[PDB]
């Protein structure tokens, strides 16, 4: 046909973006391409233009196609309180309500909880010795357990929360509301909400229950949608970064050795891991709602746009020598958490989880190493979030 060329996806090097991106970004940071669905849309690859799209409040997240799926069909989505598919003014109002209780202060307060969760999972790995799959024993279970503490889940209920979260982790966030595992999570959340109403606590769900609700928006469905969305948005993504960050650090002993010599670099290292790895691999989707202009290219009403966060995090106009992994950079504002109104709401919590996971993993296991070469690893090449399927490690 006369379709624009396929958006680059192949990687000859598994810790770098797809090979084709650089040449496009440099010549044409706003261009057309054809995505997995067969549809064509704008492909924005340069840092500055990705930020211009994402900060413009007239783009909508209600898109006509699902470009990264085979059939392109946009499935049915959850309602108010789920955020990801809402637009203003409802998105603005619902996010501000959730953010009233889901505060950066509540996220910092979870530090000790996180440290305990991280330490228990490593004592079990330790008690039974190498080799082990880090993905299954550590990267998958830790982030949902963090969230279960966020939600006040008591210890007798954890095994069931973890099993259900794990089934959901295998499903894409876009498909949750129309999959079976979604129903099983719905039933758990309905029940969790009733328990908290009956027995309030210090946790997030208890606080939302009694938050100041002038417009009368908070009912059980809103709460289930918010909790559900927090869990699903936090679990797969943070698990992928744990597994993929671990693999990259294990494959860069020079950067690892810097961190072991000066552990106060943990902050900076986490920022460079996020930039370098930008796990949302295929690009975020928006649709224009009015005519506009990005990078001197006219964008029309109804046109879909894909902001390629990975490509933009490797743009040489953003940082010097982008293909170099260097944990001593001064953090610059990467796009691994997005930008603008829909930017990751859990950014601060995810940073804490990763700082604690990598601080502690390398402090307790300085001899950690791969039990198989990086070319035998199997990467998540076709998944929404990039990472490793398995990460066998020893010490
Ligand atoms: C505690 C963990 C996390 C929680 C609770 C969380 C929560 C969320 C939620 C609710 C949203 C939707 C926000 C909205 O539309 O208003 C979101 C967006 C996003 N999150 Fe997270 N997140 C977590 C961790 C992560 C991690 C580890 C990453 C990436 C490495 C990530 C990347 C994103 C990105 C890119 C977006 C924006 C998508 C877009 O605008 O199209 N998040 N996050
Ligand atoms: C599990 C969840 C409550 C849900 C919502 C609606 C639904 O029909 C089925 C399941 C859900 C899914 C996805 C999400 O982003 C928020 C909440």
């Amino acid at each position: 046909t006369a379709g624009a060329p396929a958006a680059p996806k192949a990687r000859s090097c598994p810790f770098l973006p797809p090979d084709g991106i650089a040449d496009i970004r440099a010549a044409a940071p706003v261009t057309r391409a054809t995505f997995t669905s067969g549809h064509e849309a704008w492909l924005v690859t340069g840092y500055e233009q990705v930020r211009a799209v994402l900060r413009d409040p007239s783009f909508s997240v209600g898109v006509p196609h699902a470009l990264h799926t085979q059939d392109g069909v946009v499935t049915q989505k959850p309602g108010r309180g789920s955020l990801l598919w809402q637009d203003a003014p409802e998105h603005t109002d619902d996010r501000k309500l959730l953010a009233k209780e889901f505060t950066v202060r509540r996220m910092q307060a979870l530090r000790p909880n996180i440290q305990r969760i991280v330490d228990e999972h490593l004592d079990a790995i330790e008690a039974r010795g190498g080799p082990v799959d880090l993905v299954k024993t550590f990267a998958n279970p830790v982030p949902s357990m963090v969230i279960s503490d966020l939600f006040g889940v008591p210890a007798e209920r954890r095994a069931e929360f973890q099993e259900i979260a794990e089934a959901m982790m295998r499903v894409d966030q876009d498909a949750a509301a129309t999959e079976a595992a979604g129903m099983r999570l719905g039933g758990l959340l309905y029940q969790l909400v009733q328990e908290r109403r009956a027995n309030p606590g210090d946790d997030l769900i208890s606080a939302l229950i009694t938050t100041e609700d002038p417009d009368g928006v908070i009912d059980d469905m809103f709460l289930m949608n918010a909790a559900g969305t927090l869990l699903i948005a936090a679990h797969d993504t943070t698990a992928c970064m744990i597994g993929l960050g671990t693999a990259l650090l294990l494959d860069r002993p020079d950067q690892l050795a810097l961190l072991q010599k000066d552990p106060s670099l943990i902050g900076n290292a986490v920022e460079e891991l996020l930039r370098y790895l930008t796990i949302g691999q295929f690009g975020a989707e928006r649709v224009a709602t009015q005519d506009g202009e990005i990078g001197g290219v006219r964008i029309a009403k109804g046109e879909q746009v894909v902001t390629h966060l990975l490509s933009a995090d490797f743009d040489p106009a953003f940082v010097e020598d982008p293909e170099r992994f260097d944990i001593t950079r001064r953090p610059a504002p990467h796009l691994a958490f997005g930008f603008g109104a829909h930017q990751c709401i859990g950014q601060q919590l995810a940073r804490i989880e990763l700082q604690i996971v990598f601080g502690t993993l390398f402090r307790r296991f300085p001899t950690l190493r791969l039990a198989k070469p990086v070319e035998e690893l199997r990467f998540r090449n076709d998944m929404v979030f990039y990472g490793v399927h398995e990460l066998p490690v020893t010490w």
